[PDB]
């Protein structure tokens, strides 16, 4: 039986700029780097960057809604989002609201998000302002 | 600062087969569903399925190496892999590393993995037998 996420692996087109993005800009911990990959952590998350010549830099209008959200506290959210905008990080748009979030792209067009709040808080907010057709189990 | 992964959102082409896969086949807990999505949990992982008309059922040869690995114990690994094989789930890669991994596809072609072992265990193995160009920090 499954117990959670073991690791997230992102395919990247150029290793050095991607390591710089996740380590220098987002502040993840770099544990190891080799000619074709890197291992980073963010709290409990094991992130692997894997050099892949198949990876294409895709505009957000032509990629689907698959995306990866990172937790940040209420106190740090705005100042962290402001730092990303000042660094010229591009944005993308989701079709629906899901609370306090900032949506941004990595150098290869992976869709990232900063989000404040847990699943439990999201469900409680949705009880008051449900999505269309929502049912709770 | 970022404190971990908040949620993983997968774009899906049809909600019902994706809920069946993640809830019934993989055993994740379904918390809520609406006209265009669902929220599930797997241990401490919050998973969102988002219905997206942009999502193509993508063959594994046409997508890059980006993938999502779930944690499982060694004791449960072989029986879980056998369950996936009985259900007809396609495999996209053979395991060619030491640790136990099973590489399988979801109904829309998202690349998934079952993996036994932590980052610390991988780093220890790599310290003994480093990859080409490997530097530790
Ligand atoms: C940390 N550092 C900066 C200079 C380029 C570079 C390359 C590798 C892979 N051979 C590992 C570390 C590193
Ligand atoms: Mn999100
Ligand atoms: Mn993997």
């Amino acid at each position: 039986m499954l117990s959670g996420l073991n690791h997230l692996t992102l395919a990247v087109s150029q290793l050095a700029p991607s390591v710089a993005f996740y380590q220098q800009l987002l502040g993840m911990t770099l544990h190891a780097r080799w000619d074709s990959g890197a291992y980073l952590s963010c709290g409990d998350l094991w992130l692997c960057l894997s050099l892949d010549p198949q990876r294409r830099v895709t505009p957000p209008e032509e990629s689907d809604y698959t995306h990866y959200a990172f937790s940040i506290s209420e106190a740090d959210f705005a100042s962290f989002a402001a730092r990303l905008e000042a660094a010229g990080v591009a944005v993308w748009k989701l079709n629906r609201s899901e609370g306090a979030s900032h949506y941004f792209l990595d150098p290869d067009g992976h869709k990232l998000e900063l989000h404040v709040g847990s699943l439990a808080q999201r469900l409680a907010a949705c009880r008051e302002q449900p999505y269309k057709g929502m049912v709770f189990f």
